[PDB]
């Protein structure tokens, strides 16, 4: 399937680094990704390498997701990321980790 498909490509980048993460970002009637993905490299002064994007902008906002592989981000500032997505109503899951 391509649920089993997305899985083999996430575990063809491990083993992770630690303080490495793939993550996905699920948005529900938010406002557009891209302000929300330069402003968190930003604001914790990180790479962040889109591995998928899967996004639809309705007239209600914008639903769906993105699959976020970060290669460096501390543990207290993985926090920081998580609560500022937490404030936009963006939820956070982690899919991989090192």
């Amino acid at each position: 399937s391509n649920a089993d498909d997305f899985e083999t490509s996430l575990t063809e980048l491990e083993p992770l680094e630690k303080d490495a993460y793939i993550v996905r970002l699920v948005f529900a009637g938010s406002t557009t990704t891209e302000p929300i993905v330069s402003s968190l490299s930003t604001a914790y002064d990180i790479k962040i390498n889109i591995l998928e994007a899967n996004i639809k902008n309705t007239k209600n906002g914008t639903v769906g997701f993105l699959v976020l592989h970060i290669p460096y981000i501390s543990s207290v500032d993985f926090g920081k990321f998580e609560k500022e997505l937490i404030e936009r109503q963006v939820k956070m899951e982690v899919l991989r980790h090192g």
